[PDB]
Parts: structure tokens; sequence; C-alpha cells
């Protein structure tokens, strides 16, 4: 094609001019025209991981990585073995393999491995008809470096009982049963490692060491004589000498892999089979030479505690010389993002960058670009996508420039002028002009980033109040007096006129002044929805069997009892009030999903609010992906769209559009109204507080409250544990969670550099939490010069919204491992990459809040960490000292819910019947709350603007009971008379007597506005300072008196708007207000025309 390909020695063949994303086709390209292996040897360990995920898109081969040790060299920790079991079976597929594409980072290609002899020496193939007794077996299985247990569940590990000898190969994923009989295998018959029982059969089967070094009694003394011959030994139980002639192993032991030999471990270079085809990306010889170095650096400060010491780095890793010296022992070919000028063994690919392709709402036409763009481009273009949800995203987003890509399969599918599709994690375009061919990537459509007030240092705020004279003791002084709070005279001698500074906060009259030197409506609202009976759920079995084949998991024992008991209620003419609460990231998201799909199959809105923006963005994205298949609409609002966009939105909410609408905050400010709500899911309850959680129950009395959360606030889990609402506890799998590490360390730069290197050389991302938004600039750029190797960014709730959301956009997608972030991610922000977070300082959390904040890294199977960096313990106070050995001292899956109870119990179950959740409080019963209930339910059953910034209300010592109280609101706010509003207050007169100032300020503006609504004023507001008039569309204001009255009182009438009329009025007294726009309004509609 457009280059040969090298089949010789060593050569070389490099190739330039390939643009991001252009590698992975260009490697998938040889991988289909070379009759042999390739190994694609990746610089860094994180890009090997992306070309995985690359060369998989547009190729089918087989892709796979080297399975490297996750630890770092000379570590303190295991491989993990089951990694152990990914790596032996690739070095044994290895020298015998014809087609496919093996990834190795430079880190695992410097590394030695076993010398092959312990492959095909301690490794086998047992057939049907094997003459081996079951002792040999079991022998044979114990030489090689099996553990002998009953429950065999992992890798590495067999059980015998008599005649059944059970083993789990590390050649294969899934264990097998031989069933002996007469010293022969009579079955070999693969079972479930949770059903126990047989599957199918195999006529034969694989298995492979435990370790990747021998570990029989002769293997240990050559260990011991190995070890004896190269360092030396010290009397000590838990050195590594004595602790492996013990029988166990060490943490860290696999790297004195070497002892266990007697023969150098080989570089690797021999695992590849006859005729393979290297090919490289970036560069090796800087990648190799970084990796050496740091390595040596960490054998000399590692190479000390003479207890464990360390190798020579030149036993277990190849030197630098040794790599290269044997790199060209295979063809190579070269992929470099550079144009090569002209030679033999040297090739140029056209591969342009694609032009200036946007997105922005700020024009009229966003599309301006793609449209320009996709007119003038001759060849093809495919666009690519990474998710099937996101495919959807991308294809309406075409249609408003009338595009519909076809979707292909492989990018050679593309004809002449077609506009295409394809799903895969590319990240980044090309314009491939060889043959004309584009192609665009989801973050090809972003782009880049886009009297007077005086102050005395001394002391603080006063008022200038003159000029004074004053004795002092025989002397006779001038002093400038100043009015502090409470009227405290200071008298600074004109001398020292210089402490005198002028106010600089442009607050002169709105300066401070500093001192020198619910039971009701919570009530109500329970007897309201604990009287009437809610929406029974209609449930589809094979429909809703369909959205539960979308799900690419198996819901865990736990969870899906959770997921039955909510459909369960859900399908009740009861109105479902339940918690989710199971510890962070088990799922529970999950079932709040399948809840919202049984709820919007009946048409019922499902209403979803979750505490922050950030956690809006990720569901909306998760739902979108979920419902990519269904005919549900799912919108998201907040302050990140527009308000050009947020009132469409609710229009359509209104109209009974979307069926979906996750929202902050802003979904109770009293303008969200839904047509038809018949399920809220409440997300992270715990950040609301009661007033949030029943603003919206209110209106929709009967709505079926679903709520989740990890660690409830105090009196939502008593009131749940004491049955006033179900619970549900997720305490459980998925499978691969792993007991995320805390360490709670005095703060050290050692550490956290530590640490961070740790996490990048894993190839993750770090949380760096510093929770200062003031200082997090000066945070971040300090972590930037402690560790120069990671890439930072500030992500913050305080900065304008395209930027914090680009930021948290290109945190998905590995543009930069650490993130300085402030608590916005305590929410539930998932990022599975993330694995180790870092508090910067921990003393000042709650422990619900340090317990979210460890629960957001993890959620897959790796290790993650979660430091908690403190100030001298000493400094400390003792809530935090408590708190924090609380917190340190839970460390399991499932714990959220023992802290729960704990977090309660120590700070209390807050008032039951009223706010603040959290605390002693002196609540009342329970026994009296559901009395209470009780009573007002059956009462309740046989029954059944001119703001002006003052309370205008009936006082709870008014009327006690609430259901009176409801009634006279109702009576006052329709009542369309000022006759019926003098029968309410008579009527309130009669049956309770004096009204209180609310009550007759709540009379009179019943009566103001029924004047108003009459008159045409829609809304008359007024404060301290004045007010604002705000008329209709045709008001009924006389024109020629509005003009006398704005041209004789210009400062106390000005228009400022087509409706809106300013009064500037000193209008200190509720009752003097009240008084003057009642003759305001008085003299308006005696005019009026």
């Amino acid at each position: 094609y457009r280059y040969t390909l090298p089949v010789k020695a060593g050569e070389q063949r490099l190739l330039g001019e390939l643009t991001g994303a252009a590698c992975a086709t260009l490697v998938a390209e040889i991988a289909e025209r070379h009759a042999g292996p390739v190994v694609l040897i990746a610089p860094d360990m994180q890009n090997a991981l992306r070309l995985h995920d690359e060369i998989s898109q547009f190729t089918d081969q087989m892709v796979m990585n080297l399975a490297d040790w996750e630890t770092l060299p000379y570590d303190s920790f295991s491989p993990h073995q089951d990694i152990i079991s990914s790596r032996l079976s690739t070095l044994y597929q290895l020298p015998t393999m014809q087609r496919g594409v093996l990834i190795v980072p430079v880190n695992t290609l410097m590394q030695r491995v076993c010398p092959h002899s312990f492959l095909h020496g301690h490794a086998l193939v047992m057939k049907k008809g094997q003459r081996l007794s079951r002792d040999a077996l079991r022998t044979q299985l114990d030489s090689a470096g099996y553990r002998h247990v009953d429950q065999v569940m992992e890798h590495g590990e067999y059980a015998t009982r008599g005649a059944l000898l059970d083993l789990f190969p590390m050649g294969s994923e899934l264990p097998y049963r031989l069933d002996f009989f007469d010293d022969e295998i009579d079955s070999l018959r693969v079972f479930d490692v949770d059903s126990q029982r047989t599957l199918e059969e195999v006529e034969a089967i694989n298995l492979l060491p435990a370790h990747e070094f021998p570990t029989d009694k002769a293997a240990i003394e050559l260990f011991r004589s190995q070890w004896r011959d190269t360092f030396e030994v010290k009397r000590d139980p838990e050195h590594i000498y004595q602790q492996v002639s013990k029988g166990t192993l060490p943490a860290g032991i696999e790297y004195w892999q070497p002892l266990f030999f007697s023969e150098p471990l080989p570089p690797l270079f021999s695992y590849f089979p006859a005729n393979t085809l290297l090919v490289n990306t970036g560069d090796l010889e800087t990648s190799a030479e970084r990796f050496q170095a740091d390595t040596l650096a960490r054998f000399e400060n590692r190479g000390v505690d003479p207890m464990r010491p360390l190798l020579p780095p030149q036993s277990l890793w190849l030197r630098v010389d040794e790599l290269f010296s044997e790199l060209k022992n295979w063809p190579r070919v070269q992929l470099k993002t550079e144009h090569l000028p002209t030679k033999a063994a040297n090739a140029n690919l056209g591969f342009q960058k694609l032009p200036d392709l946007a997105v922005q709402a700020q024009q009229k036409a966003p599309l301006d670009a793609l449209r320009k763009f996709l007119e003038t481009f001759d060849g093809p273009v495919v666009f690519s996508v990474e998710s099937e949800g996101r495919r959807e995203a991308l294809g309406e987003l075409l249609a408003r420039i009338k595009i519909a890509p076809q979707r292909i399969m492989r990018l050679d599918e593309a004809s002449d002028r077609g506009r295409y599709l394809m799903i895969g994690a590319a990240e980044h375009g090309f314009v491939d002009t060889v043959r004309n061919l584009a192609l665009i990537c989801e973050s090809d459509l972003l782009g880049e980033r886009v009297g007077q007030p005086v102050v005395h240092l001394e002391h603080g705020v006063g008022r200038y109040a003159g000029m004074t004279t004053l004795e002092a003791g025989g002397i006779t002084g001038e002093y400038l007096m100043l009015t502090y709070a409470n009227d405290a005279k200071l008298y600074v001698p004109v001398s020292s006129l210089h402490l005198i500074s002028r106010y600089a906060g442009g607050a002169e009259e709105n300066a401070p002044l500093h001192k020198l030197g619910v039971a009701a409506e919570l009530l109500d609202i329970y007897a309201q929805r604990a009287a009437k009976e809610g929406f029974a759920f209609k449930h589809d079995r094979e429909q809703y069997q369909l959205f539960c084949d979308s799900f690419p998991f198996e819901t865990t024992p736990d969870q899906a009892q959770a997921i039955n008991a909510v459909l369960s209620d859900m399908c009740q003419p009861l109105a479902m009030d339940r918690l989710v609460c199971g510890d962070v990231g088990f799922g529970k998201t999950e079932v709040a999903m399948r809840a919202a799909f049984l709820a919007v199959d009946n048409h019922k809105q499902v209403a979803v609010l979750v505490p922050t923006t950030l956690l809006a963005q990720q569901h909306y994205d998760n739902f979108r992906d979920r419902f990519a298949n269904w005919p549900v609409r799912i919108e998201m609002i907040s302050r990140f769209r527009s308000a050009k966009e947020q009132t469409q939105i609710l229009a359509e909410v209104a109209e009974g559009k979307i069926d979906i609408l996750i929202g902050t905050h802003k979904l109770l400010q009293s303008d969200v109204k839904f047509k038809d709500l018949g399920l809220l899911i409440v997300d992270e309850e715990h950040r609301f507080g009661v007033r949030h959680k029943e603003r919206i129950k209110a209106m929709r009395a009967n709505v079926d409250i679903l709520t989740l959360t990890a660690t409830p606030i105090p009196r939502t889990l008593n009131m749940a544990m004491s049955g006033m609402r179900d619970l549900s506890i997720i305490a459980t799998p998925p499978a691969r969670r792993l007991a995320v590490k805390t360490f709670v360390r005095e703060y050290d730069s050692m550490v956290v550099r530590e640490a961070i290197l740790r996490e990048i050389l894993r190839g993750g991302q770090v949380y760096y939490l510093y929770n200062d938004v003031e200082n997090i600039q000066k945070a971040a750029e300090r972590l930037a010069e402690l560790v120069p190797e990671a890439r930072i960014a500030i992500g913050h709730g305080q900065m304008r919204e395209r930027e914090l959301e680009r930021v948290m956009n290109d945190f998905h997608h590995q543009r930069f491992n650490v993130l300085v972030c402030t608590t916005i991610i305590e929410t539930g922000i998932d990022i599975p990459t993330a694995n180790t977070i870092i508090i910067e300082r921990a003393d000042h959390f709650g422990l619900a809040q340090l317990h979210q904040l460890r629960g957001r890294v993890g959620r897959s199977h790796h290790q993650a960490y979660a430091w908690l960096l403190t100030p001298h313990p000493k400094a400390m106070t003792t809530d935090a000292q408590k708190r924090l050995e609380a917190i340190a001292s839970l460390e399991d899956l499932g714990a959220g819910f023992a802290l729960a109870t704990h977090d309660l119990e120590i700070r209390g179950a807050g008032e039951l019947l009223g706010e603040e959740q959290s605390g002693s409080m002196e609540t009342i019963g329970f026994s009296l709350y559901m009395e209470l209930l009780e009573n007002a339910v059956d009462a309740l059953k046989a029954g059944r603007e001119v703001e002006l910034r003052m309370p205008s209300l009936l006082p709870d010592d008014f009327i006690p009971d609430v259901n009176t109280r409801l009634s006279f609101y109702k009576r006052i706010a329709s009542a369309k008379t000022e006759n019926e509003l003098e029968e309410i207050k008579v009527e309130l007169i009669d049956r309770f007597g004096l009204l209180p100032d609310p009550a007759r300020t709540l009379l009179d503006i019943a009566r103001l506005r029924q004047q108003a609504q009459k008159l045409g004023i829609r809304k008359l507001e007024g404060n301290e300072k004045g007010g604002v008039i705000e008329f209709a569309e045709k008001n009924h204001v006389n024109p020629a008196w509005l003009i006398g009255l704005l041209q004789k009182q210009p400062q106390h009438y000005r228009l400022d708007g087509p409706t809106r009329l300013k009064f500037i009025q000193d209008l200190s007294e509720r009752k003097t207000r009240i008084e003057w726009v009642r003759q305001f309004m008085r003299e308006l509609e005696e005019n009026a025309i």
C-alpha cells in the first residue's frame, strides 16, 4: 500500500505525519497484512491502555495487553496473583501465536520474565484417560505451587475430598472437577463458583502454576542457597530469608524472583515467535532511560533496611543498552508524528490535523463550522462516538444540519461522498489526505478552552462624628471622634491622622460597625400524604425484561432484592416512601433507574433531584446512555443550562413531554410544574435538609418518593429504623470492589509525591481535595512544582460554568491525572479510573463527608488508596481525633451503614417533626408523633404579588392546628371580594380573638392584591428602600396623570422599561408602607380609565 513492511534482522521503517488517533488505524492496518504477531511497544503504560481501546475499534485481530505487575519497582505489595494468572497464561501462548497484537509498555518490556522452562516444566494438559493417581496429582499441584484449600474460589487453589479433586487452573478462568476413580480421571467437568454444579465436560484442559517462581521445597532450598550466596542472613522472623524458610511468602517477594531459578531471567524477547513485527509509538530512548533512572533511584533509596534488602536493578530489569541491543533482533515500524524528510526505510502518510470544528450556543447557528466543513469536503467523513447513547447525542445533533450518518463497522466501508458513524474509543480526528478521508471524534466538536464611615486598622470600622477637644491630664488636645458599635466613642489625636483611612468596600451606607475592643407544616404534609392513596403502578414482565437485558452486569443478590422491594412497593396503591441506604459504589443508581423505567412505562414523568451540578450532568449522561433505546425523553436542568433553554425545558415539562427531568435545587423553585408526576428520586438526600425534601412532597401529595444515599443524616436514619420509612441495605458486591485502604498521616510533601507517583505509574487518576477556592490556585500551582510529572487542573463550583464543565469533561477523557478539587466531588461522582484521593486537611470534615470522599476511589477491580492528611495531631481538636479514629477504624466493604448508625447516636437523631436533622434537640417521642399524625389524618378525612419584605402569615400562636391554618390560607387567597375578606376577618376574630400583626398584614395584602387584580398591576413590590410597579400589557393607568406624577416627583417615579416603574421611598415601617401603598393604589384607581 502506501509503504512496505520491514522483514529482516533489525531493520527500521519510520512513518511520519501520523497525527493523533492515526497510529491506532496504522497498527490495525499493519496487523491485518503481516503474517505474524505485532508487539506494540507503547512508551507509557497509560498510552498502552489507550491503544488497547483504539486498535480494537479499527480491527478484529486479537488486541491484548501484557498484564504487568500493578506494583512499583521494589514495592511491598503482592501483584494480587489473579493478575499473575493473566501474565503466565500470555507467556504460555506467546511463543506460539500467529496473528494478533500484543501491547507492552516500556516498563514491562524492560522487565525480565521466568526462563520458560518453568512455563513448560510447571504447566500441564490433562485429558480424559490419564493414568495419574489421586495423590500423584495432588503432589504435582503442590510442587507446582498450588494452595490446598477446601473452598477453592480464586486462581491458584485446589481442594480434595477423597476421590473428588477440584482445582482452578491458571490457564482457564473457570475451575474443574476430576471425579477420580481407580486412580484415573473419569470426568473433567467445569463447575460454577456460585452454584457449585457442573455446566459441561471438557475433554482436555490446561493448568498453569500458582506463582511465577517455583515454590516446592527444593525451590525454597535453592532460594535459601542463593540468598546466602548474594545477601547476608539476620536472625529475625520477619527477614525475608527466615520468613520464606518457614513457608509463607513476604508481600513483595516477586522482586526476588531470580533467586528461585539459578538461571538468569531472559529479557522476554525470547518469548516472541520467530517472525514478529515490533511497532513503536513515541520514542523508547527517552521512556526506557526515564524508567531505568527511576528504578535505580528507588533501588538506592530503598536499598537500606538490611532486613529485606533489594537485588540489583540489573538482575531484574534490562539495562537500556541491553534493551536497545535486543530490539535490533526484530524488524521495527516506528510511528512518529513528525515530517520525516526523505529516505529509504522512511515514508510519509498524509494525516493532516482536523480543521477548526466546534459547537457553541453563543451564535444563532451553533454548527456553522460543521455545516460549512461538510459541504466543502469531497471525500468521506466518519464520526466516532465512544458510547451507544452518545451516538444518539450526536445523531440528533447533526439533524440540525440535515445529515443522518449511516453506521459502519470498519473504516474501510467509507464510500466517496458518505457521512458515516462508528463506535469506539477514538479520541481525536484526522484528515487522511492520501484517500481524502476524514475521521471526526467527539472531542473535535468542542475545541479548546473558552458620618462618613472610617477604618482604623487598630480597631475596625466606625462612623466619623466630627472633631472635639479633650483634656488629658492638663493637656488640651484635638481629636477626631469615631462612634463604633454600641456608641463606643474613640478619640484619635489629630496628630495620629495616618491610621484614619477612608472606607474602601464601596458600601459607605451599607458598611458594618465593629464592636470596639415547621412542626405544623411537616405534620400537615405527613397527614395529607398518609391520608390519600397513591398511584398503583402497572408492571410489565417481558417489556421490563428487555430493560433488564440492557444492563451489562449481573445484579448482586442484595441489589436485586432492593430492586424487587422497590418495584413491589411501587406496584401497590400505597404511596412508596423508602430508603436505599447502601454503601457507596454498590450500584445504588441502577435500582433508581429501574424504578424510573417502571414509572415512565406508565407515563409518570420521573423527577430526579441531586444536590450538585456534576451529579446532574453525570446522571443525565448515565440515564441517556441506559435509555438509548426507548421512547423516553430525558432532560437536565441546572445553572449550567442557559436562561434561554431553561425556560424551554420548563415549558416542555409542563406540557408533559420530558419524562425524566434531572435537576438540582432548581426543581424546588416553584416554577417547575410537572404535568403528571408519579415518581420522585432524591439522590444523596443527606445534603438537602428537611425543607428541600418535603417542598415537592407538599405540591404532589401522593408522589412516590424513592430516596438513595450511602450515609443518611441521623434524623432520616432514625426515621427509617423506626418504621416511618421502608429501608433497604445494599452492603455487598459489585464483585471486584476492594477494601479502600485508609491512611491517616500528618501532612508530608514526600507522602503526597509518593502517592501521586504511585497512582500515575499505575495509569489512574488522583483526586486532591483542598476545599478552599481562595487558595486552591496557589495549592494547585504548588503541587505542580512538587510533582512535575503530574498534569493538574482546578475544579470547583465557584468558577464559570463553561469552564468547570469543560474541565470535568477533560478529566473524564484522561487529559490530566490530578484534579485539585473542592468538596464538589463528595456527592458521588464515579470516574472509575480515579483510585487515589488525597485530602489535604481532613481534620474539619464530618464522618459522612469523609466516608463519601473515600467512596469516590475504587469503583472498579483496582486497589484504591485514600490518604487523609492531617496537621500535627496535638493541634487537632478532640472531635477531629475521634472522627478520624472512627473513619480509619472502619475500612471494609459495606461499612457505610455502621458508620451511618455511629454518626447517628454520636450526633443523635434530630427533631423528628421539625428541622435540625442532626443533634439531640430534645425531640418529641415516636409514640407521640404517631398519635398526632393519626389524629390529624382522622380529622382531615372527615373534612376534607404584593410582597413587601415583611412577615404576612398566620402565626402558630394564632392558630395551633395546621388544617385550620391551611383552610384559612385557601379561603383568604381564593376570596375575590373585599367583602369576603372582611367575612374571613370576622370569622378569624370570632374563632380565635385578636389578630396578630402577621395576620392583619396577610389580610391587607390579600385586599391589595384583590384591588390590583382588578386594576392591572400584575406585581406590586416593596422593600425598605422603595419598590417596583410591574403593570400588565394593557394597564388602566391614566397616561396624562402618570406623566404628571412623573414630572412632579421625578425622584419618586422613574420608568425603567416598558412596564417597570421604580419608586424610591424610605419605607422603614411596615404599617407606614402598607398605608402608603394603599393610598398610592387608591389614587391610581380613582384615575383609572
